[PDB]
């Protein structure tokens, strides 16, 4: 359930931090 999130990470960088 981790991988899904590693392949793709969306915008998940920047969204963590703003």
């Amino acid at each position: 359930g981790e991988e899904e999130l590693a392949e793709k990470a969306p915008e998940f960088a920047r969204e963590l931090a703003n």
